[PDB]
């Protein structure tokens, strides 16, 4: 499993909408956080739960907002910031090939649904339901997203030596 | 080296005494870290995969156009946390990052070669070194991830 994870001061989620007419607004509002962490998500065709509850267990204990003097002092949960999941089978592009990216080691649309919402539901229950946001898993969507520092973390499982 | 890079309708950078320094348009977002035995090559594989990755659609053919095609712009911004060591605790740790004052020349080159394979009007920094405020709208989102080490 892969994650990007980013500080913000805030993002606004947009999705293109299903139904769509000529001469109309394509893309509507679904998801708005203040302070926290974008986390773009990246489920990977052989990922067990436990790469999952990895990537949960590490984004809310990431220490990445300072105190009053101490630096990398505190985790989204210790300031009751925000977390807004983004699903993303980008981050499988394979770029060694040539100038076309391929995406191949993504998993499956259907089974990477079904773990992402279980993620997000696992997400909720080890933090708090009202601070964990999401946007529309398989559509385009549009964020606006002010990043703080800027602060990005990238992690994959497969790095980890997970049992 | 370690890039990540987003697909943008646009980014304003700004610094502290906010104000505004660096701002595009359509294009990407490049967060670039630079790892304390990095060589010449490992930058030259960065931005050619940053010139070049087809991250955009012709209108027939899905990942078809890269920045350059389509005349686009960059904004590169020097990152010392995708060397984090979170494999190793929860606070960031910079140790696997080059030395940032010996990394301070060496972006200079990497941001030297980016105009040179491109051009000048096109290529947007940060501040290295320093915080920075960034207004970004994500288009898609579209997320590459490069690690040099292990391609
Ligand atoms: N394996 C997966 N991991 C995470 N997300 C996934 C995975 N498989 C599918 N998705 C979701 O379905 C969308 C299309 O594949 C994924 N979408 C994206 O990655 C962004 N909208 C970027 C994008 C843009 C255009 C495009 O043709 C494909 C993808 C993600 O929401
Ligand atoms: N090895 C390096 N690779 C990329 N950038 C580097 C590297 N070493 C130093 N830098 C630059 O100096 C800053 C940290 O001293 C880096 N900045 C950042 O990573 C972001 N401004 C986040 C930040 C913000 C504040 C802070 O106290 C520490 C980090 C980068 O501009």
């Amino acid at each position: 499993m892969r994650v990007v994870i980013q500080r913000v001061k805030g993002a606004i989620l947009s999705v293109r909408k299903e139904n769509i007419g000529e001469n109309e607004k394509e893309l509507e509002i679904i998801s708005e956080i203040k302070n926290g962490l974008i986390c773009f998500l990246g489920i990977h065709k052989n990922d067990t739960w436990e790469d999952a509850l990895y990537i949960i267990r590490k984004c809310l204990n990431l220490r990445l907002w300072n105190n009053d003097n101490k630096t990398w002092d505190k985790n989204v949960k210790d300031l009751n910031y925000e977390l807004l999941i983004v699903s993303q089978f980008t981050l499988f592009g394979n770029t060694k090939k040539g100038n076309k990216p391929d995406f191949h080691l993504a998993k499956e649309p259907n089974e990477a649904l079904i773990f992402y919402n279980k993620i997000i539901d696992e997400f909720k229950k080890q933090y708090n339901d009202d601070k964990i946001k999401i946007g529309k898993f398989g559509n385009y969507m549009n964020i606006d997203v002010t990043n703080d520092g800027p602060v990005t973390i990238y992690i994959d499982t497969h790095d980890i030596n997970l049992n």
